């Protein structure tokens, strides 16, 4: 008929681990300037912990990000972000970018007249902030840029989609 | 069409004893550290009594739990917990975990922004607390962890589902 | 479609005498400890009188009851109780139990969080108390236990069901 | 679909005389103890007069009645009662009984919790009291017992049913 | 579907003269005791005048009437009455009787509990009083009895029915 | 389905001149007593002017009229009347009569209890008064009688009908 | 189904120039008494300017007009009028006439009881006045007569229709 | 069925770069009077920057514009305008023109009685102003004329359409 709201969100699976580690791409491909390559992508997942929480970033001047390569255009309804657990990290902002097809260039998340919006980070560590995105995000390659940093950035995340599903 | 609310709950059968004793799995597989192996799983069922109420746990530091192995992904609408009858036990909290397929790892019950919730235990023994779970729980293997303890934990339980059924 | 409320109740037939006397089972199978075997089951029926009202019970410490063996799982919408006519008997309480299939064990009537309810008896003799049961009772073998006693228990009863029927 | 209310009542025909005289049965089969056998059944019909109104009853201690033998289970929606015209007769009460099939025994009219009701008679003679019966009466053999008497009982009556009919 | 209200009334035709004169039957078959046989039935029709208005009646002690023989069971929705034009005649009352089939006996118009009603006549001559009858009158032979008289009775009339008709 | 109200009126055509002059019949067939035979029927049409407005009438004591012979039973929803233009003429009243089939006799316009109504004429000349007739007039031969006169009567008119039409 | 309101208006095309110049007919066929034949019909179109705005009229005593010959009966929903641009011209009134078929005679725009209406002209030059016509105008040949003049009349116009169209 | 509002807007793609550079036509075909031919059309796109923002215009007296040649009649629901980034530029107004078919002449955007509207420019540079156009613009060749200038005009833009799309 037409997309609804929704009524319920479908987590993709970062806690369940439906997503493969190969689809969590970290900025700094050298991984020695904006990462230590430890903590791994598997730690950078919602409620994943016990040996490191999040991904790390050695240098970061809001030109570091975390990408989710879905390799299929999917409809994303929200972005869950959770703090680390090593030491405290204060609220940041997010720039939501997405690209479909893995072609052309990237475009920005829009929300009303003004046509953009940044979402709040994690105020105090080891807690999840639920940033639901009202319009449906048609994305194949997602880029979540954390803007601002308390020392460095280190988030854990899971995406919410929507499957009707109905029973 | 789509899952409703519901309008009526369907007990699985712990009082009726539809569930086999083989599907009530207790933590501590040694059963001599977090159990005495007496009281049995049949006693640990809603309104089952006359020779022991609940399951016992010798040691427990909120790392003991009771699991319901359904061996079929079912839709759970509530968790009934009832106190023991030997001696008093005060309110505890619950962590609701579930896993489908008997694969991957376990995930947590979510309820709104903040994405978690713990449910209240039994305030005074030999009484049932009705903890209905608003969203439908898609689970094959259920883990109910009791958090906190008045000496030890010992609950009796039955699950509520939903069958339409209609007449 | 789905069960309604109802809009009208269908008496099974205890006054009409649709029920056979063979389906009214009295506690105390010895019938010389919790009965005199006079008054008979036919007297223990709604508005049946003229030679004894109700069934009698010599001893009773709330472990005497009256069962209706339907021998078919039926949907019961209410329990009518009427006092005796020999001498006065004051209000009692009822425990409503039912079992389907004539298998497993018995289960209790539930009504909201707390999951049980007892119904009021007959305040003053020779008068009918209409205890309607809001959810539909799926029962094959009904056990109505009278709790409390003014000397002894002695009730007359008829069940209400629901047939749509429509014209 | 289902019985309605109604919207209009259908008189059976006592004024029209659709009913045969053979279907108006009077109590006292001797007809010399609770009747004089004059006034006849044809006089005991709504608005029938000119040579005697109603049926008479010599003795009556509320164990005299008038029955309508329909010889077909019909749906009765009301009972019209009209006073006599010989001499005044004051309000009485009615007990409404009915039996279907011409088998088993008789059952009582029910109206709410308490499960019975008596209807008002004719306050002052030669006037009709419209006692509509809210639930549909499934009856084959109707017994209207007049309770109380100003000297004796003597009513004229017609039944109301319901045919949709629609045009 | 079912008879409506209506929304519009259909005059039978007394003004149009659809009705034959042979269907307007006057009381007093001698026509020399309760009529002069002049004024004729054609004058006794709504808005018929110029040589006598109405039908006359020499003697009348409310046992004179005017009948409409439809010779087909029709659904009558109202009775129009109009005064004469010779000399004044004051308000009377009407008893509405009808009979179907031209068999059995006659029955009375009913309106609510009390089961009867009389309608108002013409207050001052040469004016029409619209007496609509709320329930549909199933009649083949209509008898309109005028009760009371200012010297004598003399009305002009037309019946209203209902044809949907719809366009 | 059924006639509506309407929502829009359809002029027959007196201004357009759809009506033939042969269908506008004037009273006084001698045309030398209640007419001068000049002004012609073509002048007696809504907004027809330039050489005489309306039809004239030499003598008239409210027994002169203008008829529209439709020669087909049509549904008339209103009567437009417009004043003349030679000299002033004050408000009159109208009696609306109609006859179908060109058989039987004529009948009167009815509007509520009282069953008649007269419509207002033209207060001041050369202006149109819109007299809409709420119920649908089933007419083949229309007679509009002007009652009262300021010297004489002289109206111009057009009829309104209703065609759904819908687009 | 039936004509709507509308929801959107469809300009015919005078600005777009869908209308051919051959369909804009000016009064004064001599074109030397009520026109100079310069300004041309192409200038007399909504927002047409740059070398003369409107059509001119040398003499005009409200017996000059502009006609739109559609040569197809179309449904007109509004009349747009725009002022000239040479020198100021003050508000005028309009008489809206139309004729279908190019047969019979012309008829007037009606709006409620009183059956006519004139529309406002352009208060100050070079500005458009939107005169929407509530009922649908069934016209083949449109005549817009400007009544009153500030020196002379000179309007620019475009018609609004309605096409559903829907997407 | 019919065009909706919408519920969501579909950007054509100037940020995504769906539009080819060949469809962004700039006024001044000499490109040395009202342009420097640097900044290019690719810079004159919503959120395109890093080496020049917008298109430039050397001379401009509100007779310079930017056109979008769609080469297909499309339904445009809004015009996004964004400021430059070199130096500040203050709010301007817009004239929205469009032409379909690439034939006839151009027509103006209308909004209510008065039939035109200009939209607000960018108050302060490097910010987007969302000018949604309430009626659907049927256009093949779009001309956005900026009226007024703070030194010169230089806007970046993207169009919004509407695809239902529905999921």
């Amino acid at each position: 008929d037409c997309i609804p709201e929704c009524p319920y969100h479908k987590p993709l699976g970062f806690e369940s681990g439906e997503v493969t580690p190969d689809q969590i791409t970290c900025s700094n491909p050298e991984q020695y300037v904006g990462w230590y390559s430890s903590w791994t992508a598997n730690k950078a997942r919602l409620n994943s912990q016990g040996f490191g929480c999040a991904w790390l970033s050695k240098f970061q001047d809001s030109s570091q990000w975390l990408q989710i390569d879905l390799k299929e255009i999917k409809v994303i309804s929200g972005i869950l972000t959770q703090g680390r657990c090593d030491i405290d990290e204060w609220m940041t902002k997010y720039s939501v970018q997405y690209r479909t097809d893995e072609r052309l260039n990237w475009i920005y998340y829009k929300d009303q007249t003004g046509n953009n919006r940044v979402f709040y980070g994690n105020s105090d560590r080891t807690s999840t902030v639920q940033n639901l995105l009202r319009p449906p995000i048609i994305s194949r390659f997602i880029r979540l840029i954390p803007l601002g940093w308390h020392v460095r950035i280190a988030i854990r995340m899971e995406l919410l989609e929507c499957v009707s599903k109905c029973a």
